[PDB]
């Protein structure tokens, strides 16, 4: 047992996802351990990073401006817009060093467990953005899970009355997978899928 | 001992038996009650003798035409090609697939010792030769072996005209863009079909 002090960093330290107790005692201690200057690096990066959160304002995109450096490239296609459930996705999806699209972050799914309707989540704005621009493409790149495929497929609904083509990312069975220890409902999409040549 | 020796060589042969497990399995079968290592030895050879590949998709099963082969709605026009017997009853297990199957036994990895003739190709061109089928959908896994294969087999029935399909790659039902790789998300993208 630890002194308090060490107790209450370590309890605020394992309340963090993927940090068990004996990883954050370990933390605790090698922080503790840091000279000064550079714990109190830690400690400010944390509480300015919360501070300085803002949304952009075209694209709901966690940003520290107005509008987010994604949106204000202006060679970067703006007809065509991938829509996402959060600012996470927008990484992992930049990540693919293709696409030169913007982005729209709904900040969630359909839910009615949750009670998070249409009107909960930045779908109206997506609408918006449809209707006033000039929209060639409106990927959907919702997690392919129950809720986020029933998020795309509202937004879809929504959408056709516009003139736009709207995609859904490719389920699959992914690169290096096999069959074997593939789930029956992924299976069931890779086959009715499935593409010539 | 020279025969606790050989069994350990004959089960390191074996896939998934590294060279202490093969040790630690050679002893608990020589301590087996003599009537459960006689069972086990039996159903050795007797998979090897009774086993029988089936007359049109060359899966082993124990009927000379298989069950699916064998039933009369199942679409011998449409054939699906995977690599291994297990690979049938995943894709069976989808209670979806109309068509039938073709078992290759096996995929091809020059780092393995195995060739595009010590698998069940041969035959399935001449299933494609007479222009009876249309689509033969490609089923091998998505690895390295399985896209090789895949992309060859593709070549041989560029001929015969059939119509070829490839199962598709992408994200995984159940899956989140977070824990995705980049290389299955870029293909997710690039692959993406109008809703
Ligand atoms: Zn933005
Ligand atoms: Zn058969």
């Amino acid at each position: 047992y630890y002194s308090t002090s060490v107790a209450k960093l370590i309890e605020e330290l394992s309340k963090l996802p993927g940090i068990g107790p004996k990883t954050a005692q370990r933390l605790a201690f090698f922080i503790i351990n840091m000279p000064l200057d550079e714990v109190r690096s830690l400690s400010q990066a944390i509480i300015e990073a919360k501070e300085k959160l803002r949304y952009c304002k075209i694209c709901f995109n966690i940003t520290d401006k107005e509008v987010c450096d994604i949106c204000s490239d202006e060679n970067r296609d703006h007809s065509t817009i991938c829509v996402v459930s959060h600012p996470m996705d927008v990484v992992a999806m930049e990540k693919v060093k293709e696409y030169k699209g913007v982005y729209h972050v709904l900040h969630g799914v359909i839910s009615p467990i949750e009670g998070v309707g249409p009107e909960d989540i930045r779908i109206k704005e997506l609408l918006e953005r449809v209707r006033d621009g000039s929209v060639k493409e409106v990927i959907l790149a919702t997690n392919p899970d129950i809720e986020g495929e029933a998020t795309a497929m509202y937004i879809a609904k929504l959408l056709k009355p516009f003139g736009v083509k709207v995609t859904r990312i490719a389920h699959g069975i992914p690169v290096g997978g096999d069959l074997e220890y593939t789930d029956v409902v992924t299976l069931s999409k890779a086959l009715e899928g499935r593409r010539e040549v």
